[PDB]
């Protein structure tokens, strides 16, 4: 199986084309989005060619294909427009061999756990900042951003393919962190 | 390569969960896919059959650990506080192959209100209390019944997922009473 | 200003009515519902003359004259058969020299306190035990339960008439603690 | 008796910001009443004027103890995290001697979705931009319109109770754009 991830696009058109350009050419079945689709963020800049408007248009065009929780930034008027449920603060999804806890990061998370079992993944963004690793007993997976990189870190998106979980740069397509989750 | 069992619309029937949690046990599925409405028999329902919430929450506790639940429209905090598995999520998602089931109780997307999927995935609901197995357009709609206060003259009933079959099966009987093959 | 409080129905018509007689008769413009209205809650026994669809329609006659918070007990299907708003976790009411802080007690409630002014009341319920007394620089006020009293007090209800806040038997109609707030 | 400030969908905009703060400052107004939609600008809507999320924050919290918000459809829980007052609940009321007003935004209750409301009480919202001050059938309508972004050729504006009238006032020159006594 095949599954994309991507996180904290904050309204940036670029970053949303170039994410939907690498989906339709990784062949992956869905793309999973971890929050915070429109709004910029109060407490910082405008991304890179910021438009909330366009950047739903977009979206919308494979909305049956997305799976998505709603971020910090998310708000009623964001679930009014895009055409794909966002509205819940936390989603499992079920997979063969384990399951994949997804969340934004700011209600769950690193600091506030869910019971999960052992070799299940922990799913989140929020922080802006990369992760591919295990951590006791379960997996830590977060794609970064596509938009605001923190922490030095290149822009970047998730991907799952054969067991494997990668941190991809957005546009070096370069292997930031992984981990295999057997 | 992947077994589920469903079970919806409960409404604190302590008989109809003392069977599902044997025909559980006995089913060898990897999770008990619990589609809403737990304890409350609802306002506009007459009390189901041993309707005893407070035993019901006992037992379900017992498999914790192996329920994925999804919230009811009768579903409340209290609920929540008394259940030891998360109910609150108003969907949440199985990947197959290549196809995707969408698992939702059936008050905010279902039948008259669809979810945006892709051709060929499954969408999974309770609430109407009235069993359905078939391809509806590009789409395959699937709903298990309720296990104590089924609707249409049908029997009780419960579902299950093996592999690539979906099925309603009586909750006595163990009669299949409509069942889909989703395969491509 | 005259305003009647009750709280934790749990779905019981004889309470119901008693309370939309005892409103009638009292001349006050609004009710205060603070939560548990139909549902008569998962670990407690039936209430008398337990009934939600009949105290729907006696609650919807009165509808344009309710405030109500959600309780703890209270659902989706709730609203939707109840005519009045009531999937606020709380709610403020502004009065001429006070705020009524209303809530139902699971959430915020003496243990968990909301920022208020000297002299504002903490209105709540769900503990089904009467209150009506100052803590603090603020006053804390329980009008118990119309249906299923605890600690060894009768059924009982709430009013707030000429700046004294009064906790009264619903049968008795005898005062059970109060406080003036002025 | 009862004198109040209204000021509904700021947007984000820093200057509407501190004018609405330095004329409350100036009122003698009990509260400042703000009818949701506090820093996003709305992905429908251009940046207004002045639009400084980050600086609105400081702003707004110099006064935090003395506002009562309601949540608008452009308000996540971000905005909840920087801002210093609840701005969570979708309603709150206020009690005059004989009459109610109903605070909410818009996109849940209003003109076209009529909460349940006695004769001669107040239906209090923001949302549309549009200021409106007038008794509509036998309850009164009442929008200040927005502090930032008003439409249909309206001066950008905020609203006032004085006792028993409600006013919608422009925001530069403080001309009366609208007024309804609710005297009953
Ligand atoms: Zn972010
Ligand atoms: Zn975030
Ligand atoms: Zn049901
Ligand atoms: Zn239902
Ligand atoms: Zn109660
Ligand atoms: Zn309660
Ligand atoms: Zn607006
Ligand atoms: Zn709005």
């Amino acid at each position: 199986m095949k599954l994309m991830f991507a996180s904290d696009i904050h309204g940036s058109l670029p970053a949303t084309e170039r994410v939907l350009e690498l989906f339709a050419q990784s062949g992956a079945q869905w793309l999973v989005i971890l929050g915070d689709v429109l709004n910029h963020g109060p407490r910082n800049a405008l991304p890179e060619g910021y438009a909330p408007a366009k950047v739903v248009e977009r979206l919308n065009e494979v909305a049956h294909k997305v799976i998505a929780v709603r971020g910090n930034c998310d708000s009623e008027v964001d679930q009014m427009l895009l055409h794909f449920p966002i509205t819940a603060p936390w989603q499992q999804v079920l997979l063969e061999k384990q399951r994949l806890f997804l969340t934004h990061g700011h209600l769950f998370g690193p600091e506030n756990l869910p019971a999960l079992n052992q070799n299940d993944v922990l799913v989140y963004g929020h922080t802006h900042l990369p992760v591919a690793e295990q951590r006791g007993e379960i997996f830590h997976f977060n794609p970064g951003s596509v938009s605001i990189p923190k922490g030095g870190n290149p822009a970047s998106y998730g991907m799952l393919d054969n067991d494997v979980l990668s941190v991809i740069a957005l546009n070096d397509q370069s292997i930031i962190a992984q981990v295999a989750i057997n």
